[PDB]
C-alpha cells in the first residue's frame, strides 16, 4: 500500500547526519515499525517528483545484504524515505561501544559489503558513493546490510555538497576530479576496514608509541595526506596476513591497479571467512547490550 | 523577559543551512517578529548549559553592525538562539537577485563589516570564524549587520566539523593548521567581496574568454588552489584603482603581511566610501521588491 505522512507516529529519533534526521517510526496502518529518513530539500516541485520517482527503483533492490525499502514520498519541505529498521544501529556506533571489532567479525562483514556492492553493480547498474561505518547496519538477527546508496542521480545532485567533518572516505581520485567510478567504493571500503579494526579513523597513521596502547586534522592537512602519502594499513603482528594483504589491496593508490570486487570475492581472506564459524548475532548483542 | 519554547509561534522557514534551520516566528508575550535559530546537537545536559551561559554574552553585543540577541535557551534536542530579524536576508541571496552587487554597494558594505569585526574585536575578544555573504545580513532601514560569530567556545566545539559545499571561505593558513587567528577574519571579507563584485564565487578565476559576458570543482582541487596558487583578484577597467587594492590587501596570503583591520579602516576605498552619498535602502528594494 501507499506510504503517505500522516499515517505515520514518531517512536524516537534514530540520529541524525547533515541534510537528513532519521527517526524510528510506527506505520499505523501496518503496524510495522520503521526507520523514515527526512530530508530538507528547498526544491521546485518539477525535480521532487523525479526524486520520488528514482526512488522508486528501490522496489526491487532485494538483497540480504541491502536494507529493505519500504517507499518514498514527498510532504512539507521534505523528501521521506522510509526503511527497514536495522534495530542494531550502524557499524559506527557498535565501533563506538565495541572500542574495536575483531578480524573474525570483520570477515563477515567485509563479505557483506562486497556482496552488495556486487548485487548494486549487477542488477542495479549502480556505485554506492559513500561507503562508511554509518552507512553499513546491523541488526539483532546478524543481518549486514549497506544503505544510503546513489539510487537517485536527482538526489545526487540536489544533495550536492558532502563531508568536511575532520574525517573522510573519498578515495584520492575522487577527491581530485570527476575521472572516478566504483573502484572507487573499494578505496573507501578498505579504509572503513582499517578504521574498525583499529578504533580510530586512520589517518594520520599510529605513531610508533601509540599502536603500544593495544590489549585534531585540518582540511586540506587531511586531504592532502589522502592523495599525496602512502595509504593506510594495518599493523603487522596483530592482524592476520591474510586480512593485511587484503586491505592492501583495497587501499591501492591508482584506481585501475586496485583490486575490485570480482577478485576481492576470490581473496584467501574471504575464502577463509566465509568458511568460519562465526556467532555475529551473538557477538553483537555481547556488546551493545540488545537482549 | 525569559524566552520560553512553548511562547513562539512559527510564521515561516528562513531557510536552512548544515546543523541549523531559522524560522521567522512570532514571541506571543511581545509581539515581535524575531528570527529563531535551531541547533539539533545530541549533547549531555552540562555542557549545554554551558552553551546557554556562554550565549549569554551577546545580550551585550549592541552594535548597529551586530545583529540584535534577544534571548537563547535548550528545548526539544535544540538550542534555540533568537534574534533580531533582519526582513532583507542574507547578502549571498540578495547576491542571487541582483546578479552582481555595485562597487558603491560594496562600499558600504565593507565598513559595516570592518566596523563590525572590530566590534567584536575590541569590545568582546572575538574573532568571527566565519564571515561570508550568509553571514551579512540586510534589512529595510538600509542596516548591514554581522551574525553567527563564535561567542561561545563550547558552541565552536559541539558543532566542529564545517564547510565542504563546493565552495570554502576559509584562510590558506585555516585550511592548513591551527595556526590562524583574526587576520583570518580579513582573507574571507576579502573574498566575499570578490564574489559579490563578481557575481560568482571567484575560484577558479574567470578565464579570459568568461570575463567577457560582463553588461564543477572537486573538494581537494579548490583547497589547492586556495592554499597553492596566486589569490583571486577583480579584473581590471570595471573597479576603481581603490577598489582593486582594497581587496588586493585583503587576499595576501602571508596573514602577517596581510592588512589589519586598523589599516583597512584608513584605506582610500573605505574614506572614499564613507564620504559617498548612497540610498542603499532604496537599492535594496528595488533589487528584491519588499515595497
Ligand atoms: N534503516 C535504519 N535503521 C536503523 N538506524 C538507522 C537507519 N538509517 C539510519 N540509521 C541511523 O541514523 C543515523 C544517521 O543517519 P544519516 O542521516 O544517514 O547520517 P550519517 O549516515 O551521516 O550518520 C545513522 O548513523 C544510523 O545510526
Ligand atoms: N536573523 C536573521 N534574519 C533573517 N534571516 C536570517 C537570519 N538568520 C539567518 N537567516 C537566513 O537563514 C539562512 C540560513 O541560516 P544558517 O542556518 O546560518 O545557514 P547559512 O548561514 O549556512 O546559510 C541564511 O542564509 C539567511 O538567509
Ligand atoms: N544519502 C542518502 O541517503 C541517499 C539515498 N538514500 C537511501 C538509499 C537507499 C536506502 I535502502 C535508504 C536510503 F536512505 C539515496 C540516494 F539516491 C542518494 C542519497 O544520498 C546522496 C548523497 C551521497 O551520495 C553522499 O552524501
Ligand atoms: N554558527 C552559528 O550560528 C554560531 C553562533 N550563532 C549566532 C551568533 C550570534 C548571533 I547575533 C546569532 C547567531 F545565530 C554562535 C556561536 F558561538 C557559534 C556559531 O557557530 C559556530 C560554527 C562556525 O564557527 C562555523 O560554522
Ligand atoms: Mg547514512
Ligand atoms: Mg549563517
Amino acid at each position: 500500500m501507499e506510504l503517505k505522512d500522516d499515517d505515520f507516529e514518531k517512536i524516537s529519533e534514530l540520529g541524525a547526519g547533515n541534510g537528513g534526521v532519521v527517526f524510528k517510526v510506527s506505520h499505523k496502518p501496518s503496524g510495522l515499525v520503521m526507520a523514515r529518513k527526512l530530508i530538507h530539500l528547498e526544491i521546485k516541485p518539477a525535480i521532487r517528483n523525479q526524486i520520488i520517482r528514482e526512488l522508486q527503483v528501490l522496489h526491487e533492490c532485494n538483497s540480504p545484504y541491502i536494507v529493505g525499502f519500504y517507499g518514498a514520498f514527498y510532504s512539507d519541505g521534505e523528501i521521506s524515505i522510509c526503511m527497514e529498521h536495522m534495530d542494531g544501529g550502524s557499524l559506527d556506533q557498535v565501533l563506538k561501544k565495541a572500542g574495536r571489532i575483531p578480524e573474525q567479525i570483520l570477515g563477515k562483514v567485509s563479505i557483506a559489503v562486497i556482496k552488495g556492492l556486487t548485487y548494486l553493480r549487477e542488477k542495479h547498474k549502480i556505485m554506492h558513493r559513500d561507503v562508511k561505518p554509518s552507512n553499513i547496519l546491523v541488526n539483532s538477527r546478524g543481518e549486514i546490510k549497506l544503505c544510503d546508496f546513489g539510487v537517485s542521480g536527482q538526489l545526487i545532485d540536489s544533495m550536492a555538497n558532502s563531508f568536511v567533518g575532520t574525517r573522510s572516505y573519498m578515495s584520492p581520485e575522487r577527491l581530485q576530479g570527476t575521472h572516478y567510478s566504483v573502484q572507487s567504493d573499494i578505496w573507501s571500503m578498505g579504509l572503513s576496514l582499517v578504521e574498525m579494526a583499529v578504533g580510530r579513523y586512520p589517518i594520520p597513521p599510529p605513531d610508533a608509541k601509540e599502536l603500544e596502547l593495544m590489549f585534531p586534522m585540518a582540511i586540506f592537512e587531511l586531504l592532502d595526506y589522502i592523495v599525496n602519502e602512502p595509504p593506510p594499513k594495518l599493523p603487522s603482528g596483530v592482524f592476520s596476513l591474510e586480512f593485511q594483504d587484503f586491505v592492501n589491496k583495497c587501499l591501492i593508490k591508482n584506481p585501475a591497479e586496485r583490486a575490485d570486487l570480482k577478485q576481492l570475492m576470490v581473496h584467501a581472506f574471504i575464502k577463509r571467512s566465509d568458511a568460519e564459524e562465526v556467532d555475529f548475532a551473538g557477538w553483537l548483542c555481547s556488546t551493545i547490550g540488545l537482549n
